[PDB]
C-alpha cells in the first residue's frame, strides 16, 4: 500500500474497506459481483447486464421445457 491505501474499494459498487482489509475478502466480494448464475456456477463480470443475466438466470428455469428429455 502506498501513501494512499484508501484504494480497498469494490471498483464494481464502490464500498470502500479500511487499508487493512483482507485483500480475499475484498476479492469475493468483488466475485460476488461477478454474477455467479448457480445453475452454472459461472460468475458472469460487472460488465455484463444485470438483463441479460436475469435472462440468461431465466433459461435455466426455462430448460426449454424439458418435459422428459
Ligand atoms: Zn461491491
Ligand atoms: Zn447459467
Amino acid at each position: 500500500g502506498p501513501h494512499m491505501d484508501v484504494h480497498k474499494k469494490c471498483p464494481l459498487c464502490e464500498l470502500m474497506f479500511p487499508p487493512n482489509y483482507d485483500q480475499s475478502k475484498f476479492e469475493e466480494h468483488v466475485e460476488s459481483h461477478w454474477k455467479v448464475c448457480p445453475m452454472c456456477s459461472e460468475q458472469f463480470p460487472p460488465d455484463y447486464d444485470q438483463q441479460v443475466f436475469e435472462r440468461h438466470v431465466q433459461t435455466h428455469f426455462d430448460q426449454n421445457v424439458l418435459n422428459f428429455d
